[PDB]
């Protein structure tokens, strides 16, 4: 009998052992909740199904959120097994390679733009509705993972920034859409985490070595520490906020500029 | 010969006379620019050549912003006659009717979303990349129009907010991905005016009545005020401002609570 | 043996038992912490140690923070119990009632200003700097209480909403200065409480009932979720977050407008 | 006769032809308007009125803010000459130089806190009471002058942080306050420049290569464009403007990191 005895969630975006999903998955699991888990294709899902099982769950349905079926069918093999649920974890943002790799005016093309919008914000926007149903019935919340790439330029995030920014919207958009039926809404701004979000970014050590020269605790977070603020917003603890983008980048947002 | 005397703009975005577009058009013609239009469609195509007429110039090209050889051959189209551009002026915003009426998690469905994001933000960058040769021999700016539904919510306004977050970290990443240049990328952030943005939304009325009450100086503002603005970010004035989101607003995102 | 076992918080501001620093105390203690607690003035000093009593302390000392004195004071007096400190809650904001009542440029006056800022803000950095030795030796946190109305305009809050925006600016810096030597600092921003801060206050109760329309929630926060909070931000959950300024709002913040 | 041709501004804080307000009395002179001036005390009488003669002015009153009389007394002594002001500039600030210099916990002292937030925040709401009789006659418009160390932390801008946050929220209250009276209330938010304000802040030329590299035009700004920029807030062009904070720092704000 932990802080989330008896409820249940549901985690979008575990690819790895280090994604951020992942220490969220740990920090949920950690404190009594029940487990369910999406996985994007066919090639991930015995590593998913293995998560699961590490988790004490067997509940492992496929979801790609580029496809508008595979939600809603997602979230209906879902009411089979659950009345209702306390929560849906969106950890998922994707942008084509190329887009990430250069100058922003001529990288950004609008396939590269269309994807990133859409695998990276409306998706979020999407499965909220497709889980609304499972949400109502507990007064669940949703969450989902942000950067401040939305709100200040970083080399290289480029398409991915305006993507955010747009899941960020988004999660206000909800927050005041869903709030009547006692669903909250919120994010984490997590600073830079090496993840296979960081796989084919040539900037990425130099990134995460001026993060921890810049952020006023001198260090990069881990998924065990956004793990743990993600349970708090998860929680009963966190009643009283909806419509929020928490920071856990130890400060680095906050800093104009550092000694050199 | 005024302020903007042998200075050339084009600007996107005249519909009608209602329009912030040709508020800023007669601002910038007012202080001695020449001007240059596109229009979208056909239909449209009559109506631009007039107010161009109006204005004393002939250089009005086909641009839709879906199609992408339609922004690169406006942008050919025009370096016949100008060498170099002073500035380019995105006043062009557009999601479905659909999902500017009611909840916003029911009505936000995936191509609805992609035309937001589409016409409204992704275009922005996309003329960007096409006018940078024009403008870099001239060291033009670029401008943009957002509405402050980005940062708070509005009701109706839903996918909108998303797709003007989007635009105004598209302003933050192109001002720094063109600043080397000397190109300055900047946005007004404007009150609400009635035009032909205000079509179709039964909610019009009465959220401008409220805006009234709210604002500081207690009164909507115009098209020339934020013609005015638009002037000023496109003269030698605005010189050291880039990546602005400026609020033409009556100081009303100022205001938390208003006598009731 | 809960969250807090075995750490101990000095709470700065238990006036009554509406008190946001008394739904923090029951937090904290609730998790397993040791309290202690200051008191401003000889006419508090009973409630102030019943108080301390309930939640199993004898530590309780007095904190006049308009005198330096009383601050060096009241810490030397902690060192002789503690050895080091986890926490220092700060929830402590006053100006002079005429300067709350009324139009901000009329009734704004030079020791008005003084005041709010000295005991609303400038309290937060002396007591940092008199905690810092002890903070120091167990890796704690500081943790201020702002609200909105620095960065949004409110009816007659007034010269407060300069001092708390001086006092979130205060987060910024400390949180900086004190990151090094792993000190994390914090505020909450609560949406409006009925408590000994609004005895005095006009129009009081038209703003509660405002923002319980206005707020996505469509209720008031309670000291019990401004209370859950300030522990999340005192506890190792929040490990990874400093120099933040958390919204217990319901949602407030993020209404630009809500149905008329 | 330019653009201010027969407007009348009072400029509060010229101190060499390095300063921002000088760079400011400039601009409002080069487009027709007729001055007058604040000087701080007696030893600098001699240089004000010589100043004031260059932009053709007879009017120049003591006035140290940190005197209520003074304030009064300047504005009574104006009122003589003028039956109305179509603005007033205050750009003002100062904290103690020990405040300025080192760790912020530390230095920041009761005194030096006060001293900050009296002269650099205070000044302006005192400022604006007084000018209200000659602003409402012609429905003028104040405007002052911050730093965006009010955002975000730079290093031994300390104190002079917290007192520009307090500043800018003045500047939205004072919008609300005197909207009604068609006085616009605005801030410009200026980079870095080399000014007697950068006297003994030995850190201060590394700040400003610090910022040439990471500001998106790649350069600093100067007074001329923040003269400009002034320019344009206290003319017709800006009046659907108030309670905004332009930036004029060539976008360094924007930025989140720059290539390393
Ligand atoms: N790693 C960081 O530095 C960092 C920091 C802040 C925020 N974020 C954000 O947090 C989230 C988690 O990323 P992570 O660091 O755990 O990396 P990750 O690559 O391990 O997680 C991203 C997930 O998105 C999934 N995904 C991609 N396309 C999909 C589709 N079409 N349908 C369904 N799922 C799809 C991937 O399978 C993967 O599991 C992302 O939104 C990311 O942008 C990352
Ligand atoms: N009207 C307001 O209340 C208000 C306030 C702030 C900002 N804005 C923004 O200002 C901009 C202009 O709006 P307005 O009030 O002047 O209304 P408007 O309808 O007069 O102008 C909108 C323009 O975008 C053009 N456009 C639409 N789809 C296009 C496409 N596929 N290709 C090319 N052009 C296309 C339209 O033809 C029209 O010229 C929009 O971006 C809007 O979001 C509007
Ligand atoms: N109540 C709300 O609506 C609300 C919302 C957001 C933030 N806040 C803030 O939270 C804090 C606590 O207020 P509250 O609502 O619990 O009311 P409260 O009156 O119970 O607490 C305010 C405390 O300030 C103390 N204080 C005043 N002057 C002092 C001095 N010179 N020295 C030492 N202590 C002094 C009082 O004793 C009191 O304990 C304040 O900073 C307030 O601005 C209040
Ligand atoms: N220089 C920069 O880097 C920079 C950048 C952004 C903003 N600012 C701000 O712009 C404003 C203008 O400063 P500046 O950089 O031109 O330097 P400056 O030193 O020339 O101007 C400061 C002025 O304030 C006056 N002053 C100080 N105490 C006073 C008092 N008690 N009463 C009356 N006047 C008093 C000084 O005499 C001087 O005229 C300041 O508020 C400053 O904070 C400066
Ligand atoms: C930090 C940071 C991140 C981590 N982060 C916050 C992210 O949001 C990751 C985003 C991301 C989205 N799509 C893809 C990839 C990364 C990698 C490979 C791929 O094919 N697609 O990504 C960056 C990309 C460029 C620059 C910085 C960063
Ligand atoms: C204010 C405001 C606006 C004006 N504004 C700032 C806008 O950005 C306009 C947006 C808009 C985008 N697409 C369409 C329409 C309007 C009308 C009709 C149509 O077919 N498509 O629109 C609102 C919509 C809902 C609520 C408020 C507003
Ligand atoms: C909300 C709200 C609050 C609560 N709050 C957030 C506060 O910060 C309270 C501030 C406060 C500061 N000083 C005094 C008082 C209250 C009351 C009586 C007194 O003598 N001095 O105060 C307001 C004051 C005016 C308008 C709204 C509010
Ligand atoms: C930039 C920058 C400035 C310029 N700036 C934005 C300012 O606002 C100036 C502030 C200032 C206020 N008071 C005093 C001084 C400077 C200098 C000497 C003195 O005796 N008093 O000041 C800094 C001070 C420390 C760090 C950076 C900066």
């Amino acid at each position: 009998q932990g802080l989330l005895a008896g409820k249940r969630f549901l985690i979008a975006g575990v690819a790895s052992k280090l994604s951020i999903a992942y220490g969220i998955a740990q920090a949920l699991h950690r404190e009594g909740a029940e487990l369910a888990f999406t996985y994007p294709n066919e090639k991930l899902k015995k590593r998913v199904d293995e998560f699961a099982e590490q988790f004490g769950s067997k509940l492992v349905f496929p979801c790609d959120v580029a496809v508008d079926a595979e939600i809603d069918n997602a979230f209906a093999e879902l009411a089979k097994h659950w009345d209702g649920v306390d929560g849906v974890v969106h950890s998922i943002g994707f942008a084509p390679a190329h887009t990430l790799d250069g100058d922003f005016t001529d990288v950004t093309d609008r396939d590269g733009f269309k994807i990133a919008h859409d695998i990276s914000a409306y998706s979020f926007v999407a499965m909220a509705r497709a889980a609304k149903p499972l949400l109502q019935a507990r007064q669940g919340c949703l969450l989902t993972l942000t950067y401040q790439g939305s709100e200040r330029v970083m080399p290289n995030y480029n398409v991915m920034g305006m993507a955010k920014a747009s899941l960020e919207a988004g999660v206000r958009y909800l927050a005041s859409s869903l709030g009547v039926d006692g669903i909250r809404v919120n994010a984490i701004s997590a600073g830079p985490i090496r993840t296979l979000a960081a796989s084919g970014i040539k900037s990425f050590r130099k990134m995460l070595d001026a993060n921890e020269k810049v952020a006023p605790l001198k260090r990069n977070v881990t998924i065990e520490e956004v793990g743990n603020a993600a349970l708090f917003l998860c929680s009963p603890w966190a009643s009283g906020i909806t419509g929020e983008i928490l920071y856990v980048d130890a400060g680095f947002n906050t800093v104009g500029m550092s000694q050199s």
